């Protein structure tokens, strides 16, 4: 009530310690400056972000049931930021830029009204994004950036719980792990993870359609690229600084919406990608491993090497290594006679995905040595067409099928590979 409210306005300004001529002198705090009350005398606003303050906040603050607005960004509060469980009409609320020195589960316990948080910029420990704030079911902003946010990303975030979710910002900070499926489906806007040791691949941005900007860049992601056609909002797209692998796909070139993309130090392969004249480009010669410095379509041979690279869901030790237009020199797995490729041979490679039928393609083949990986799908009938094949090796597999005829002279070995001759 507005009794309660009185007390605990009086224990914020204890606290705060806010100068002299600040206007926090009146015996009745509605009547204080950059504060608004109901004329019932309910406190609804506080707003002295920009104000020089040097004090802490006052765990009373969680008394003012009808508080909607607490703005306290840009000053110099120190301590801990106090539990605010129980307001529940508290709709916007900033702390950004401050001293503070930790933050507490309980935080966002039955903060059933929140729709904006900005806390970015204040000296944290170490914390992980808390459960508490599930019950913030019309959360449309949450901005942390630089605040030591720990952990993985929750999937809480996703739409289940956070179905206004548009802006979500978390870079700089130590997040690691994943990206949680759960983001499937998430109507997020903006999304900035740039900045920290997130791992893991990217396809679940495919299933997140009203993305406008996606900062990724600065972290430990890997994989291939998704699709992104069903991206059609997607304007600015930051990738640069990770690990990722595979050519860039032709539903990103062809994504009419775009207008930058950051591709910068990566393990992308194939031709140089070529995109629409309004997109500003980001991509730094030889920081990638294309095929050439330029535009342009990638020798035969190095063609079929990377459907070959496709199908095993694109090694990463072969995105760093097969690189240029050559893969007569310094490739690994790969041996040639004259400029043609005899030996392909990658054993021990923690090989996943299957055998592609591009094999069959390389004529000059000799050698085809895959043995001691975790291969799985059928030997192609293609590898049988290969009229200089000497020995084919796929033992220790997760093959099956029936192995196809190959010349009476050809070596096959499938030792290892339980289900050789079973159908799936
Ligand atoms: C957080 O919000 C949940 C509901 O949201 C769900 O969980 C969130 C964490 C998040 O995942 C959301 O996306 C998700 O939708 C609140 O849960 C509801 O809480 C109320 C009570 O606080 C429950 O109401 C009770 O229902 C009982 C039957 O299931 C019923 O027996 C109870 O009646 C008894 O008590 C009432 C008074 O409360 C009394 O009037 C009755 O006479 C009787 O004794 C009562 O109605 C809902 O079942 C919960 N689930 C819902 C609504 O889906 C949760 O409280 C909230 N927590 C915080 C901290 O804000
Ligand atoms: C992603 O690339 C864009 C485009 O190059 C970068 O934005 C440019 O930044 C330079 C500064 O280096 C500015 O002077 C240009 O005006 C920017 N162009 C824009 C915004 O269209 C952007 O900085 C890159 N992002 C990262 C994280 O490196």
């Amino acid at each position: 009530d507005s009794d309660g409210d009185l007390s605990a306005m009086l224990s914020l300004k204890k606290s705060l310690n806010p100068p002299s001529s600040f206007g926090w002198s009146d015996p009745d705090p509605c009547k204080w400056t950059h504060i608004v009350c109901t004329g019932t005398k309910r406190v609804t606003r506080i707003q002295i972000g920009h104000s020089g303050l040097q004090g802490t906040l006052s765990p009373d603050l969680r008394n003012l049931s009808e508080l909607e607005r607490l703005e306290l960004q840009w000053n110099n509060i120190s301590g801990p930021v106090p539990s605010l469980s129980g307001l529940a009409s508290l709709q916007v609320l900033m702390l950004s830029n401050n001293n503070f020195d930790s933050i507490p589960s309980d935080v966002f316990q039955g903060l059933t009204s929140l729709q904006s948080v900005e806390i970015d910029n204040n000296p944290f420990k170490s914390w992980e994004i808390p459960e508490s704030l599930r019950n913030a079911s019309a959360l449309q902003n949450f901005s942390a950036n630089s605040a030591n946010v720990s952990g993985s990303l929750p999937g809480f975030l996703g739409p289940d719980e956070f179905p206004g979710l548009s802006i979500l910002h978390l870079a700089f900070n130590n997040l690691e792990g994943e990206l949680p499926m759960s983001l499937a489906g998430s109507q997020v806007q903006s999304l900035w993870l740039n900045g920290q040791k997130l791992t893991g691949d990217i396809t679940v941005l495919q299933n997140m359609t009203g993305l406008k900007e996606v900062w990724l860049h600065s972290n430990k992601f890997s994989g291939p690229l998704p699709d992104f056609s069903g991206l059609k909002e997607l304007e600015s797209l930051s990738l640069r600084d990770n690990s990722f692998t595979g050519p860039v796909p032709a539903s990103l070139l062809s994504l009419e919406s775009l207008k930058v993309v950051n591709l910068t130090n990566n393990h992308l392969q194939g031709p140089v990608p070529v995109f629409k004249s309004s997109v500003s480009v980001d991509l730094d010669k030889d920081s990638n491993s294309f095929c050439l410095s330029s535009p342009g379509e990638c020798d035969p041979r190095v063609k079929s090497l990377l459907l070959i690279a496709s199908s095993f869901d694109y090694p990463p030790r072969l995105a760093e290594s097969w690189k240029g237009n050559d893969p007569c020199t310094n490739w690994i797995g790969i041996a040639c006679s004259n400029g043609n490729i005899t030996v392909i041979s990658l054993e021990k490679m923690e090989l996943t995905g299957t055998i592609s039928p591009e094999f069959g393609a390389i004529k000059s083949l000799q050698r085809i040595i895959l043995g001691i990986n975790n291969l799985t799908g059928m030997i192609p009938q293609e590898l049988t067409t290969l009229p200089n094949l000497k020995t084919l090796d796929v033992s220790s597999n997760k093959l099956f099928g029936k192995v196809p005829g190959f010349r009476s002279n050809v070596v096959v070995n499938t030792n290892g590979n339980p289900d050789i001759g079973k159908d799936k």
